[PDB]
């Protein structure tokens, strides 16, 4: 009841962590602070609140991924509805856990403000993604203060999937979206310059083409891409044609800036939770990996969860799904 | 509690309706899809929640209006406080009823986002009208999706009465208001191009004069006017002088665009709920009808409710008030 | 439950007050309506809700200040969290009391919308200060309507302390802040032109220098300054050097406009609640008073409360603190 006695916030204790290199942006690539080229390779897990509700929010989940799936990265998709439901303090308290767990295993975190829609009009694909410019600024202000000088937390993914859904959510406008991303970047950099902001384009984070002529005018950033199988629609389905379409929409970005494909994956058209644009016969697997390997692109597969689709696992014993078994072997081999 | 299992929204079932012509805009008039000129003539009823609270939300209300009062149109003034209080899902569920009832009787609906104030500053005449740009966009996004390809729902009245109340609510600015209406129109047209947006000017939807030089730059729209008796203030009270003042503020619009007078009416200065600007000795009745008949203007009288003023009815047995008896005979004769 | 029966607001009854001169702006000074030069000299008390919670919201508090401390002014720092917690109606009801108490004692009120942060981005130093542009407009709309033509309420301090905290809250931008203050001023002046708006600059209301080239383009305003001891940081701590630095940041304003230092004070570096920028050995006391007396600057010391720091009193028996005893004698002598 005494609002005047509500404490000012605290910062994560950097001394609680074991030594871990910082990742940074240099030209079109990520490097570690030993100067060696770095690639984020890993997975999304579900929202922290979803996992807590079935007691699945545990270090054992991070251990499974690091020890058996070859990941060096986990993406945490923080859904705004969950942020509000747990409340900032409780949610950050659990992010703290993820930081200690990831640090101990030598892996990195992407913190993703996981909304879908058009932030300038504050209209969204679904209420679970509902937010405001104000709440979005405040999330990043709180996150940047708390995790200042923390190497484990490597990437701040500002807004998961910008889309206007055919302009039903607003009129998509690059200038307006660019300015808003630059405004978030300035808030972040005023508080911690060692973090990497990750910026997304339109069409559910698929279309980076506006940066050919109007890139975000800030250094040290990377760009997101969500190249699901059915985004590119060539008439003849083969490597060359998919490669050319990927090149035009997002791939070109990797020539100049680092790119993280923070969501990608597939399930069979008659498989679990099959929906556009993630339906595929499986050939997309080797194709997207070949393309990303050629261009040096980083990635986090969606999703290491047995309820959310497309799944990487069929149960909480970690039985791999089709795409799970595929990506698991890709990541284990890349780690070698 | 499982926010991730909240369903995506559904659309009204168009097959549940009996055949009914669409109304559309052609030049300065409305036509039906048989190509015949159409005029909206009817009434406002009270907010859906108000009616539900005294069990007055019933098909029998629509039957009374269609069978005995000569209406082809009902305006539903959806008050934002009621939208929030029932919640969108429950409110839309009741709008669905109104659609089936209206369809069955061959009459049409105007859906009116019933706020009073200045949306660009989000300041209002009374808390019952309180809203935000965000909530307003979301209302229209939900409405347009749900009632796609539904002929019964003919008009989307974006914001009932713009006013700054002497600039106490903000600085009235046509450019800013025009742009915001165009932004709502684009959201709407991206989702359903068969609906007619209705746009209002300042001075509680009375002053359309800014459209002489700066009309909304979108096709297929109509303009609202709320020509209450005391809005025009001629020194000599007669047909000619009122006609000239109405001509300058709003009437001229009917030469180029269709106009719906979505609120109008009077009560005696010593009558029930008598207040500026609705006080009149009764001579306004024949005068506004003559003027509207001359210019082809559509209208919905305020209000077919015995509690809200000025009333068209004294009780829920539909005993006509002065203005009720007047307009009832006008509408019955026009129907012939 | 009947939202349609929620009453429209009422205005403070001016006939309940005893006769009291209005204060107004003329050039760089305040005058009373007898034409005599006026200086606001007094104190802040704590937020109304804080005082109510320990039954300290009482006329006896105002009597103590007027009869024994030589004040002609009390600043009420209305914290947005408290405004929401009591609710507008209950909060205004208590402001009404303050008005009657102050009027009876012949003293004046500064109503201060007591937030700290950057309103254009709606990001703040602490949640107790959290607000929005919408809530801020609405507060001033309600305040101006209610206290129309009330002499006792002399100053409307629009936003206590603008700051971006190193641009962690947003990019500080004078043009944007100037425009927003002008927008609030226009809402206020449309409703009551007899009140004095008080505008603040950046760096927690310390830096008025942008008004050298871009002053708020409205008449009848005054400017705020919060010249805490440690704001100016001369290497050699003496009158001349502090005076020059105060001159450059805020003092110059008093040559052209009236200035109220609505927050100032000190405590010993090892005293109660000692924090930057209020730590001082006591020499700031005579120095800031000399400077303000030279320039004709008005002031309200922070804070006449035994819990909030730096205190003017050690207990609710009004035992003076160091700064309390100092300012008490300054104000008693100035009153003579
Ligand atoms: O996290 C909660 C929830 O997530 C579910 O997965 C989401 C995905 O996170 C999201 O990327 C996906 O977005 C789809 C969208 O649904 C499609 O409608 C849209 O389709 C586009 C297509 O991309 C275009 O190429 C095509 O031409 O047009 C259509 C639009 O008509 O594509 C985007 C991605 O690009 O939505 C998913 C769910 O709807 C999980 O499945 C669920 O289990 C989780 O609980
Ligand atoms: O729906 C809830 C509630 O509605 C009540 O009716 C509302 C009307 O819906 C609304 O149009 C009306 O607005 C008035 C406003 O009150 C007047 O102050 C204003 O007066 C203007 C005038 O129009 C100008 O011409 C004149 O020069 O200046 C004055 C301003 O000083 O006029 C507008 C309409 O133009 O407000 C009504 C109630 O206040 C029902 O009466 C009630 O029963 C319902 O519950
Ligand atoms: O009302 C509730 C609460 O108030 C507390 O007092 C507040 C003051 O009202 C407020 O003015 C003060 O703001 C400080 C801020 O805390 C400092 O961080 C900041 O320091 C600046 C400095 O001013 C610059 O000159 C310097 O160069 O940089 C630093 C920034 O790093 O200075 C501002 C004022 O200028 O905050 C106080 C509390 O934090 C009461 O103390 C408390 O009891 C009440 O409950
Ligand atoms: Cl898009
Ligand atoms: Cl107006
Ligand atoms: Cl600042
Ligand atoms: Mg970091
Ligand atoms: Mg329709
Ligand atoms: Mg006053």
């Amino acid at each position: 009841n005494d609002w005047w006695d509500i404490p000012y916030p605290s910062q994560f204790d950097v001394k609680s962590l074991k030594t871990q290199s910082f990742i940074s942006v240099k030209g079109n690539k990520f490097i570690d602070d030993k100067g060696k080229t770095f690639t984020f390779r890993g997975v999304n897990i579900a929202d922290t609140g979803k996992l807590l509700s079935r007691n699945q929010w545990q270090k054992s989940l991070f251990e499974e991924l690091a020890n058996n799936w070859g990941v060096n990265t986990i993406r945490l998709p923080i859904h705004p509805v969950s942020w509000r439901k747990l409340g900032p303090d409780v949610y950050l308290g659990h992010i703290d856990e993820a930081v200690r767990w990831a640090n101990d295993l030598g892996i990195y975190l992407i913190l993703d403000w996981h909304s879908i829609g058009y932030l300038p009009t504050e209209q969204y694909q679904h209420p679970m993604y509902d937010t405001t410019i104000k709440e979005t600024r405040d999330f990043w202000r709180r996150i940047t203060f708390r995790y200042q000088n923390v190497p484990t937390v490597a990437v701040y993914e500002l807004f998961n999937e910008p889309t206007t859904m055919g302009n039903t959510l607003g009129e998509r406008n690059w200038a307006e979206w660019k300015t808003l991303n630059e405004s978030l970047i300035d808030m972040i950099y005023a508080s911690d310059k060692t973090v990497i902001p990750l910026v997304a384009g339109f069409n559910w984070a698929y279309d980076l083409s506006p940066i050919k002529k109007a890139p975000i005018e800030r250094e040290g950033i990377a760009y997101a891409a969500h190249p699901y199988p059915q985004k590119a629609k060539p008439e003849v389905k083969n490597d060359k044609n998919f490669f050319k379409l990927w090149d035009e929409k997002w791939g070109f970005a990797a020539d100049t800036y680092p790119v993280i494909a923070t969501q990608l994956g597939w399930v069979q058209p008659d498989g679990y939770g099959a929906h556009i644009p993630v339906k595929d016969d499986g050939s997309y697997g080797p194709r997207i990996v070949k393309y990303m390997q050629k261009k040096g692109v980083s990635y986090t597969v969606w999703v290491f969860d047995p309820d959310w689709s497309p799944t990487m696992i069929n149960d909480w014993d970690f039985t791999p799904s089709e795409q799970g078994a595929f990506f698991k072997q890709v990541m284990l081999e890349a780690k070698k």
